[PDB]
């Protein structure tokens, strides 16, 4: 504990603000993250010397994709930290410890496409595990890499304990499937309506875990408004591949995926803002009243993508 992580003065501060961006520099990234992992948990939770091997051989099975890259991992884990950070009697040891690895690895080994594509494409994958394919394989990922050599950041845990947060990480990784969050997110709406919602029900908190991790993955629409497009575009670059394979199949693609429709790109973002993130975000504030600032900077970037459509701003 005498070899602390610390930050440049700027960073420090923004770091703990929701919209914070991790910044172009990647050899910045894990200590950002161990910064991140020594102030939400401890710096007893993890050997530093284990840890950064892990962190290290979670950024080689990360691909050069678009989005679904080693930011992505990095975005999503300090969306993760400013939620604990912000709620920190909420959860136990265990949970800060197992949420953080698991956004870092949530997307390991994304090649950049969807289930559906797999589905299609008929990827051996997809005969392994029928429903959360990748969701199953980026887990599959995260035991292979925990099992390497100096690798067990978790060693010093009791045998119950590591198969506890073994189970935290595999439920939050699954939980990043955006097909399951439709169901998990009307779910916890009506025990939060009907004031059933019981945050020591573990069946319960399974649930919000699965919400925050849908919010720590989504969080790219509640960053100030910069930020917001310059992302759409990578995010855009991966569907309009899949697209394209998609008609290499012979099979017409879902509209946000074909990259001749790139003109209704504001419409599609309206819509998935109005379907999915509001909603997400607006669920998730109802449960962890600290994580508003999630929902003020979605509805913020609503607003940008109307402002885009109504012709005021360019894109
Ligand atoms: C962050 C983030 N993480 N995800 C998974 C998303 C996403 O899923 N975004 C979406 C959804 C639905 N869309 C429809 C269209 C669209 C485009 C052109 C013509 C017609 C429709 N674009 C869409 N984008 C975002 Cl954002
Ligand atoms: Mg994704
Ligand atoms: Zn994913
Ligand atoms: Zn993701």
């Amino acid at each position: 504990g005498l070899m602390q992580f610390t930050l440049p003065v700027r960073l420090c501060k923004e770091i703990e603000l929701f919209h914070f961006d991790i910044g172009p520099f990647e050899n910045m990234w894990p200590g950002i993250f161990v910064y991140m992992v020594h102030r939400s948990c401890g710096t007893s939770c993890f050997e530093l010397e284990k840890l950064c091997r892990f962190i290290m051989s979670v950024k080689k099975n990360y691909r050069r994709v678009p989005y679904h890259n080693w930011k992505h991992a990095v975005t999503v884990a300090h969306c993760m930290y400013a939620i604990l950070q912000n709620n920190h009697t909420l959860f136990t040891d265990l949970e800060r410890k197992g949420l953080l690895i698991a956004c870092l690895c949530h997307d390991l080994d994304h090649r950049g496409f969807s289930n559906s594509y797999l589905q299609k494409f008929d990827h051996p994958l997809a005969a392994l595990y029928s429903t959360s394919t990748m969701e199953q394989h980026h887990f599959s990922q995260t035991v292979s890499i925990l099992q390497l050599e100096g690798h067990n950041i978790f060693s010093t845990l009791s045998s119950s304990e590591y198969e506890q947060v073994l189970e935290i990480i595999r439920k939050a990784i699954i939980a990043t499937d955006l097909a399951l969050y439709f169901g998990n997110r009307k779910q916890l709406e009506e025990m939060y309506q009907t004031g059933s919602l019981n945050l020591n029900n573990q069946s319960h908190r399974d649930r919000v875990i699965g919400l925050m991790m849908t919010a720590c993955d989504l969080c790219s629409v509640t960053k100030l408004w910069p930020v917001t497009k310059l992302t759409a575009n990578d995010i855009y670059a991966e569907f309009w591949a899949e697209g394209d394979e998609m008609k290499k199949l012979g099979i017409q693609p879902i509209p946000m995926m074909d990259r001749d429709k790139k003109d209704e790109v504001p419409q599609g973002q309206l819509g998935f803002y109005n379907a999915v993130a509001i909603p997400c975000y607006t669920t998730l504030t109802q449960i962890l009243p600290p994580t508003e600032p999630l929902l003020k900077a979605c509805r913020d970037n609503l607003s940008q993508w109307e402002k885009v459509i109504r012709g005021e701003e360019t894109a």
